[PDB]
C-alpha cells in the first residue's frame, strides 16, 4: 500500500536480521509492507583479500572505508531503487533525528541508507552520492548500522498496517491492583472515560514540564492543555 | 580488565546477536571484554500460552508488558549480577543520551537494561525496580531493544582493548587523489604534520559552527581553537 523499500549498504548485513526477523518490524517485512535489501561493499571488491578499508590522506591512526567497493555498492543500490530514492548517510555530523524528522523521512517510498565503519567515508562521496546526512543522537558508535536500524524502525511505524503530540507519555498501570504496596490511581478504575482522558493528559503535561520543560516551549498548548498544566503546577507547588 | 557485564531483559534476545556476533562489539564479546547476558520474560511465564502482555487499567487501545514475568526476569538478572548493578529502562521519557552521558554510564562495571515492548511497563515497576531511565533520542520505536543495543555499543567503546572533544569531525579523504573531479586538499598531501593538525581542527570548528552552533556555546575554547574559528568565520564571510 504505502509500503516502503529501504536499501542498505553495510559490511555487516546480517545485523539487519534484528529488525527483519523479529517483532513488529519482522511482521512488516513478512507481510511485504516493508522491504529491506542489503548490499555489502565486500562483494564489490576485486583483490584476493576483499579489502574494504583504506588509509586516510594526511595520516592519523584510523582507516576509512575504501572508496571503490563502497561507491560500486551504492551505485548498484541506486540502480535497484530506480527513480526517486533518497540516499542517507548516518553520522554524528548529520541533522539530529527527532519525531518530526522521522515523519519527514517516512514520506519517501524509497530510501537508501549508507552505514559507515572505521572512521567513516571519503568526504567527496558525501558530496557526490549522499542526499542527506542524519544523526540519531549526539554520541559515537562503532558503525552506522544501529543508527540505520533505528531509523528503519522509527519510519516503519508510519507505514499503514504496521501497527494496530509533542508530550511525554502518561504513566500506565496493569495488574495487579496493588504491587509492593503501590496502588493503581482510583480514577483509572472509575470507568469514567472522560475523567481518565483528562487525568492522562494532565500527567503527560506534568511529566513533560518536570523532565523536559524545553519541549513545552515548542508547543502551542490548547486551552484544555493550558488549564491542566496550570493545575499540575499548582499541585506540585502545594 | 575494565571489562563490563550487561544483563538484558528482552522478549527478543536474538536481536542482540547484531552486536554480539559482528564487528568491534562482536570481537569485544569473543575476547571477554564485554559480556552480554539475556533473560526473556517469556521463560518466566506459567500459563499454557506463555502470555507476556496485559491490559492497561483505564482502557486504551494498547497493551503493557505483563508485570509478573517481567518482574521475575528482572529479579533473576539482579541475582546474577550480584551487588552494584545499575538497572536502566530505555524509554522516550528518560534522560536524553549524549556522549557525556555515555561516559557516565561506562563507569559502571555492571548494567541491567530493561527493554520495553507494547506501550511499555507498569509505572510501579519503574519505581520499585529501575534505577535510571534513559532515552537515545526524541523519537518513538517499536521496542527498547535497539536503544539498549545502541547504548551497549556506545559504552563498549570505552572498555580498554575494544578499540585500537565536543566538536564535529573534520572531513576525511582516501584514495584516489581525484574523484569525479574533486581533489584532496593539498595540505593533506604536504606531509606537514602540524599544518595537517591545524587544518583538521579548523575544519572541525568550522563544521561545528555551521551545522551545530549550539554545541559551541557549551565549550570553553582554547586560544588556538578561538583563533582557528575566527579564521574560518572570516573565510566564510569572504
Ligand atoms: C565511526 N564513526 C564515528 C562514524 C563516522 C561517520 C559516519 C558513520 C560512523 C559510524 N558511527 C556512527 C554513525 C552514526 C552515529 C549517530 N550518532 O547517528 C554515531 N556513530
Ligand atoms: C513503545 N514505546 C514507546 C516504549 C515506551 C516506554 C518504554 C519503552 C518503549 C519502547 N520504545 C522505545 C524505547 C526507547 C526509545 C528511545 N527514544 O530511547 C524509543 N522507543
Amino acid at each position: 500500500g504505502s509500503h516502503m523499500w529501504i536499501g542498505v549498504i553495510s559490511l555487516f548485513p546480517e545485523m539487519f536480521k534484528a529488525i527483519t526477523e523479529f517483532g513488529v518490524t519482522g511482521r512488516a517485512v513478512k507481510h511485504n509492507l516493508l522491504k529491506v535489501e542489503c548490499w555489502n561493499p565486500r562483494d564489490f571488491t576485486f583483490d584476493k583479500h576483499k579489502t574494504v578499508d583504506d588509509r586516510p590522506y594526511g595520516g592519523g591512526p584510523g582507516m576509512l572505508m575504501m572508496v571503490q567497493p563502497l561507491r560500486d555498492a551504492i551505485h548498484t543500490a541506486k540502480a535497484a531503487a530506480g527513480e526517486g530514492a533518497k540516499v542517507i548517510y548516518l553520522s554524528p555530523q548529520g541533522r539530529k533525528l527527532d519525531q518530526g524528522g522521522v515523519t519527514e523521512l517516512a514520506q519517501n517510498q524509497k530510501l537508501i541508507l549508507v552505514c559507515g565503519r572505521y572512521e567513516g567515508i571519503d568526504e567527496r562521496l558525501i558530496q557526490t552520492e549522499i542526499d542527506e546526512e542524519w544523526s540519531i543522537g549526539d554520541y559515537v558508535l562503532t558503525g552506522g548500522e544501529l543508527p540505520a536500524m533505528t531509523l528503519i524502525d522509527a519510519v516503519a511505524r508510519f507505514i499503514p498496517g504496521v501497527l494496530g503530540d509533542g508530550l511525554l507519555d502518561c504513566p500506565h498501570y496493569t495488574r495487579p491492583e496493588v504491587l509492593e504496596g503501590l496502588t493503581v490511581p482510583p480514577v483509572l478504575m472509575s470507568g469514567h472515560h472522560e475523567e481518565i482522558r483528562k487525568w492522562r493528559l494532565k500527567q503527560s503535561l506534568q511529566r513533560t514540564w518536570l523532565r523536559r520543560p524545553e519541549l513545552l516551549e515548542g508547543l502551542a498548548l490548547t486551552d484544555e492543555q493550558r488549564k491542566l498544566l496550570k493545575e499540575a503546577q499548582a499541585e506540585h507547588n502545594s
